[PDB]
């Protein structure tokens, strides 16, 4: 398991494979990937965060920005209270265990150079391009803002400014980031992590959708909502019951269940329990029990350094 | 004839005549129009120029926008460039006999609170609604840019940084001056002259169509073009040279003729010569010579003192 597999585990792509690998040679090299503040830190950001500690494991230099005016021109409120909610965000990232440089973008992003460069790039974004970049990520309209076209091209700039050589994003960022390899001088290395599924299996998940494992939950919450949870016997696509087993327990894996449904089972690669559930071998019961009591200990430090200030 | 009418004379709208009227109580009251630079200065821009001395000639102080950057976003060039065609025209619009204080849009347009004005408005401001009132101002384009959406709001925003209490302008701008005074805390009087026909009469007179009479053009060249321009007999629709008689000659009018054809004619309003244009008492040739050596004399003292340089 070189640096290269370590840093593709468990993504959708790396645009590109052969840029990664220069990448991997230089002994200064930058990731970066930004956040709009949200009012709870759920599973989708732990993915990418895990993502973040794997490249700076790799040796890379960590830029985290708290994308307050992304989230202003995506329609999340006052700048202000956006800016509060960022600085909660950072503390979950580090109860993560991520030691990374945190900054506002609007710390950078009304500087007059930057406001020009992103005039320029304006100038080569076809509204339909940036309209496209957006279908996954923009904030639920029926009367699209102009605020809608300028959000694709300042993260765009973002990437120029901050001069990361990677990129990291789930893969509604893959417009955006298709973007930035073509408009900027520089190409970036992105990786693209996968979007997890809702908890009620009916879309993505979404922290205005309620669909999600807050990183914070409780663990009769968290046993709640794994318990109601769509998870099909025999179905592993668009499960999020598989989906976490697969993103984010350890193997190899111990499901405890009585004696008289099997007694426990140990599977020692996602790609046996995958094999197991398909061919229903495995119960749905069996496996949320499982999948939740292991949740509950791997996000147990989290909720206890986030408890621990009041 | 008060001042309210000398303001009023030869505009398409006042938007409003109560609002202008509140205005001119003020002993301090200030106006303002932007020019995108341009290569060659036309009667176009002399309508303008001349409603901005009506203005002045009422009390108001005159702020012309050299709009650099306005231009830059509408596709005319690099920054540089076009602020050396805006020097030019400051030379043409002072030899017309403007007295007014001249700002490049740039010096003011990239700062940090300009531009975070700029996007709370981009916030408040449909894509819809701004690309239909760029409809008569964009540049023509297959493919159309996010910079011909930023830039409404940005001329939007120069309004209220500017603080005018008059924006001035050919009735293209008057949708974006409607979003001016929806978005804005303060309302601004918005004051629309008419948009000039081209010489050969197919469309509206442009810059980028060649279709215009430039203000230092040589008779020679007045006077060719007004003998190949549309100008059908009787009809005074969408006839440029009723338009030139009508917008900038000076009545009375004599009107020189062969006495072979009704000789010498005196015309004491454009009202009266419009009325002997319709039922076909004075022939287009005769209507062309007049309005020709009138115009050569009107521009004469431009186009002098822009040669005077040499
Ligand atoms: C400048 C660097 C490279 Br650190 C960067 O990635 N900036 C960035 C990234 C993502 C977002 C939010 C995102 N579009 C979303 O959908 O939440 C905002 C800013
Ligand atoms: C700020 C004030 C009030 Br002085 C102003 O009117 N600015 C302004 C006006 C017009 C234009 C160009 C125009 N859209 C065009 O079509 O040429 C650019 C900037």
């Amino acid at each position: 398991m070189d640096e290269f597999e370590m840093i593709k585990r468990n993504t959708s792509e790396i645009i590109s494979e052969e840029e990664l690998r220069e990448v991997l040679k230089k002994d200064e090299k930058s990731a970066g990937i930004g956040f709009e503040p949200s009012g709870k830190i759920h599973l989708g950001h732990y993915l990418q965060i895990k993502k973040m500690i794997d490249l700076q494991n790799a040796g890379f230099d960590i830029i985290i920005e708290l994308a307050d005016l992304h989230a202003y021109l995506n329609q999340k409120g006052e700048l202000d209270e956006i800016r509060k909610i960022g600085d909660y965000n950072k503390k979950v990232f580090e109860a993560m265990g991520l030691k990374a440089k945190y900054v506002y973008g609007s710390e950078f992003q009304l500087d007059k150079d930057y406001t020009l460069n992103v005039y320029r790039l304006a100038l080569k974004t076809t509204l339909k391009r940036a309209r496209r970049s957006m279908e996954l990520i923009a904030r639920e309209d029926e009367n699209p803002k102009v605020a809608e076209v300028i959000y694709p091209i300042m993260q765009v700039n973002g990437c120029h400014y901050l001069g990361v050589d990677v990129a990291v994003g789930g893969m509604e960022q893959r417009k955006i980031h298709m973007l930035a390899r073509e408009l900027l001088p520089k190409k970036v290395v992105c990786i693209h992590n996968p979007v997890l599924t809702g908890l009620d299996g009916e879309g993505k998940m979404s922290s205005s959708k309620g669909n999600f494992i807050a990183v914070d939950d409780s663990p009769e919450e968290i046993r709640a909502k794994i318990k109601k949870a769509y998870c099909p016997a025999g179905v592993v696509e668009g499960n999020p019951i598989m989906e976490i087993a697969k993103y984010f327990l350890e193997y190899p894996l111990t499901i405890k269940r009585p004696e008289k449904f099997g007694g426990d089972l140990t599977v020692n690669s996602y790609e046996e329990l995958e094999s197991l559930f398909k061919n229903k071998e495995l119960h749905p019961m069996d496996l949320k029990n499982a999948v939740a009591e292991e949740l509950i200990k791997i996000l147990e430090p989290i909720r206890k350094r986030l408890l621990e200030h009041h």
